[PDB]
C-alpha cells in the first residue's frame, strides 16, 4: 500500500500515542501483530517512534494488513483519516 | 491553523481546568476525541499539562478540529477568546 | 492587572467567604464564569482556597475580568477596598 | 446509545447533585453500579465531575445500562429530561 | 430564561425566605422541584444561600421551569417581582 | 487592632447575642457589614458562634472596621467594655 | 483463553478503573498477581492503560488465571460481561 | 440483606430525620455503629444523605446489623415499614 | 498474616472510611504507622482507596503490624470483625 | 510532647467540638494558629475531624504549641484533661 | 541556603498544607514562583510531597529565593521557626 | 537443565517484566548474578528481550543456577510455573 | 554491607514509597544523595522500582552510606527494621 | 553562545520541569524546536534529562536559538537567571 | 552537491537525531532512500554517526538527493540552515 | 594518573549513571570532552559501559584530565571518593 507510504509524514507526526496504541489493540486482535511488536510499539517514550514502529512493520506485512491498519485507524482517528484523504469531518 | 499554535502560550497558561475538561467534553460529542484522549487531558493533576495535551493533540488533528476547539473555547471561556483577539467584554 | 496581584495575599486572607460569593454572583452575570467556575469556587469549604480559586481564575481572564472583579468587590466588600488603597472609609 | 452521548453536554452542566445521586441509588439498585462506583460519584465535590463520571461509566456499560439511566433520569430530574426531547412540561 | 439570570443577582440578595420556601413549595407542587431539591433550598440556614440554590436550580432546568419560577414570583412576592420590570405597586 | 484580637476570648465569651446584633446593626448602618453578613451572624442559634463570626469578619476588615465595632460595643455593652479596659463602672 | 482477547478491544476501552482494581484485588488474593503486577496495574493514572496491562498480563498467565479473571469480572462488572456475552441484564 | 437494598429507593426517600437520628440511637446502644459514625449520619444537613450514610454503613456491616436496623426501623417507622412490606396499618 | 490478605476483598469494600482513619489513629499511637502514610490513607477521597492504602501497607509491615491492625479493627469496627469471624454479634 | 499522642486516642474521640474551637481560639490569640488553620479546624462538619486537624498540627508546631495546647484544654475541658491524667474531680 | 536544607526533615514533615500554601502566595507575589508551580505545589493532595515541591525548587532558585521563603515561613508559621532555631515561643 | 530451555519459548514470551527483575533480585542475592548481569536484563525496555538475557545467562551458568531460577520463578510467578508444569491452580 | 544485600528481597517488597522518600531525604541531608539521585528515586511511578534504585545505589556508596540508610531506615519504618532483625515491636 | 554552555552546570541542575516545559512551548512557537524535540524534552522522566536535551539541543541550533532561550529563561525563571548573572532580585 | 560537503562538519554536529530521522522519512517517501537506509541510519545509537550514515550517503546519489536533503533539512531544523546560510530567524 | 587506573575496577561498578552523566557535564563544560564523547558516554544503556567509556576515555587524555575528573567526582560522589581514599563520611 501506497496511501500509508505516501502519506507517513504525516501519520508519524500526528497519530497521538493513544492512536497508535488503539490501533495496536485492534490489530493484535485481528492476529497481524506479535505481542512483542505490540509490547514494542507501546515501549517507545516518543509518540512519534511507536508511530515509525508501527507504520515499516504494517508496510512490511503486506497489502491487507495495510488495510487493517487504515480501517482501525478510520475508526480511533477519524478526523485525522479524512483530513489526510482531503474531506471534511461529519 | 496558527492562531491556536501563535498564542499557545496563553492558552496553556490561562485556560481554567474548567475549560479544558468542558472543550473536551464538546470535542468528544463532535467526535474529534477518543474516550481514552479525553481521559488523558482530564487525569493531568496540572491545569497546564492537560492544556499542553488538548492543544498539541488538536494541533495535530487539523484545521477542522482546530476551528472546533476554537469555537467551543469561544463558548465556555468567552473572557479569554476576547482577550486574545483584543477585543472587549460584551 | 496588577491590583489584584500585588495585594493577593490581603485579598486572600481578608475577602469572607460572603464577598467571593457575591463577587462570584456578579461575575457570573456580567458572562466572566462559568457555571462550573462559580460552582468551584463555591464549593470549598475553606474561605481562603475559595479566595485563590477566585483570584487566580481572574488573573487569568485578563484585565477586563480584574476590572470587574474589582468592581464588585469595591461594591460588596467597600471596607477592604478602601483599606487596600490606602483609603478611609466613608 | 448516543441520546446520552449527544446532550452529554447539557446533562453535564445540569444535573443537579441530587439527580445524580439519586439516579446513581435507582441504578446501585438495579445492579449496574458498584458500590465504589456510587461512591466516587457521590464524592465529587463538584456536580459537573460527579456528572462526567456518571455518565461515561454507563456509556461504557452498554445499552441496558444507558437506558436504565435514563429510565430513572425521566424520574427524577423529568424537567430536564422533557427539554432534551424537544418536550414540554406536563 | 434570561430575567432571572440578568436579575439574580436581585433576586439572591432580595426574596425573602419565606418567599423562597412558597415558590419551592408551588415547584413542588408543579413537578419542577424534587424533594430532596426542596429540602436542600429550605434546610440553608442562609436567606441568600437558599436563593442561590433554588436560582441556579431553576436555570439549569429550562425555560418552563424558569417561567414558572416566575409565575409564583410574581404571585407570592408581587411587590419584588413588580420593582425589577421597572414597575409600580398596585 | 489587636484589642479585639487579645480580648476575643472574653468577646467571644461575654458579648451577649443582644450586644452582637446590635452591633451588627450599627456596623451595616455605618456600610461595615453587607446584608449577608449580618444575616449569617445573626442565624447563629449560638452566641459564641455569632461572635466569633463577627469578630473574625471584622478583624479581617481593618483598623476603621473594628474602631467602628469597639464604638458600638462600648455603647452598648458599656459594662463588658469598661471590664475589658479595667475600668470601673460609671 | 480467546473470549477475553477476542473482546479485548471492549474490555480495555470498558472496563472502569474501579473494576480493574477489584478484579486486581480478587486475582491478588487467589495468588494469581503479585503485589508488584497489582501496583503496576494500580499506578497507571490512565484507565486503559491498567486495562492493557492486567489484559495481557492475565492472558500470559494461562487459562486458569483467565477464568479466574473472567469470573470476578462477571461479578464487580456484570453489565460490561453480559454485554460482551450479547446478554441482557438481570 | 437484600431487604434493605432492593427498597433502599424508598428507604432513603421516606425515612425522617428523626428516624434516622433513632435508629442510629438505638444501633449505638447495640453497639454496631461507632460515635463517629453516629455523628456522621447526625451531622448531615439532609436527611437523605443521613439516609444514605446509615444504608450503605448498615449494609457493608453484615446481616445482623441490618436484622438490627430493621427491627428498630419497625419499632420507630411502624408506618414506612408495614408500607413497604406491602402491609397495612394497625 | 493471610487473614487481613484472604479476607482483604469484604475488608476493601466493607470498612468504613471513619473504622480506617481510627484505625490509622490507633497505629500512629502505637508507632505502627508514619504520619505522611496516615496522611497518605486519610487524603483518599474515596473510601476503598484508603482501605487498599492501609491494608497493602500493614501487611507489607509484618506480622505484629497486622495483629495491631486487626486488634484495632475488633475494637472500632466489632460487628464486620464478628461477620469476617463467622461470630454473631454480641 | 508525647502527652497528648499518647492519648491522641481519646483525645480525637472526646473533646468535644466546643472544646476544639475555643482551644483554637485561645491558640489563635496565642499566635500558634494561622486564622486559615482556625478556619480550617472550625470547618470541619465531624468533631473528630477537627479533633484530627488540631491535634496532628499541633503537634508538628513543637512543644510549646503542645503546652499551650494542654493549658487550654485544661481550662475548658477540665473534666476530660482530669480523666486522662487519672486525676479525680475538683 | 543551608538552614532550609539542613532542617529539611523538619520543614517538609511540619510545614501545615496551610502554610505552604501561604508561602506560596507570597512568592508568587514576589516573583519567585511562576503560577505553574504554585500549581504544583497546590495540586498534591498530600502535604509532604507539597512541602518537598516547594524546598527542592526554592533551593534550586537561590539565595533569595531562599531568603524570601524564610521570611515568609516566619510570617506565617511563627512557631516552627522558631523551634527550628531553637527559640521559644513569644 | 533442559526444562528452561524446552519451554524456554513460553518462558520469553509469558514472564512478567515484574517476573524477571523479581527472579534477578533474588539471584543477585543468592550470589548467580553480577550487578551488571542485573544491570543488563533490567535495562531492556522490552519484556522479552529481559526474559532471554536471563533465560541464556542462567543455562550458561549451569544446574544449580538454573534450579535457583526456577525456585524463584516458582515463588513469584507461581501461575506461569504451574502451567508449564501442566498443574492446576492452587 | 551485607544485611541490606541479604535482605534486599524484603526490603524492594517491603519499604513503603513514603519510607523510601523519607529516607532518601535524610541521605540527601546528609549528603551521601545527589539531587538528581533523590528525583530518580522519586519520579519511579513504582514503589519497588524506586526501592531497587535506592537499594543498589547505597550498597554502591560502601558502608557508610549503608549504616546511614539502616540508621533512618529504623527511624521512619522501625516496623520493617525490627522485622527483619528478628525483633519484636516496641 | 557560551553563557548558557558555561552555566550549564548550574542550568541543569537548576531549570525546573516547569521551566523546561515552558521554555519549550515558547522556543516551539518561536519556531526553534521541532514537535518531536518538544516531545522528547517533555517525556523525560527527570527534570535534568530533559535539561539536558533542551540545553544541548539549543547549543547546536546556533546563536539566535540561544538568544531566544536565554530570552524565554529570563521571563520564566527570572531568579534563577538573576542569580547566574550575578544579579539580586527585583 | 558542495554546500552539504562543505558545511557537513557542521551537519555532523549540530543536526539532532530527530531532524535526521525525520529528514530520512521524508526521503524514504520520495524514494531516494532504501528502507534498509533508513534502518541503518535510524539504528546508531548515536546522533553523529546516523549523521554521517545520511551525509555521505546522500552525497553519493547525486545532486537531486542532495537538494531533496536540504529542502527537508530547512523544513525540519529551519535554524541550523539559516544558521549555515548565515541568515537570521524569521 | 594512577588513582583512577588502580582503583577502575570500583570506578567501574560504583559510579551511578547520574555521577557519569555530571562528570561529563563538567568535563565538557571544562573542555576536556568533545559533545560526541558526552553523548557516547550517554548512549550507553548500561552504567558501567558509560563508565568504562569515560575512565578509559580520560585516562588517555593525560594527568590534567584525569585531575579534573577527580575533582568533579570528588563534588558530584563525595561517598564513593572518599571510600575510596579510605575516608571516612563528612
Amino acid at each position: 500500500m501506497n496511501f500509508i507510504k505516501d502519506n507517513s509524514r504525516a501519520l508519524i507526526q500526528r497519530m497521538g500515542m493513544t492512536v497508535i496504541k488503539q490501533i495496536t489493540d485492534d490489530l493484535f486482535v485481528w492476529n497481524v501483530l506479535n505481542r512483542e511488536e505490540v509490547n514494542i510499539i507501546c515501549c517507545e517514550k516518543v509518540e512519534q517512534d511507536a508511530a515509525r514502529g508501527i507504520i515499516h512493520m504494517i508496510l512490511k506485512k503486506g497489502s491487507e494488513s495495510c488495510n487493517l491498519f487504515l480501517k482501525s485507524l478510520k475508526e480511533w482517528n477519524y478526523p485525522l483519516f479524512q483530513d489526510l484523504n482531503g474531506q471534511s469531518l461529519f
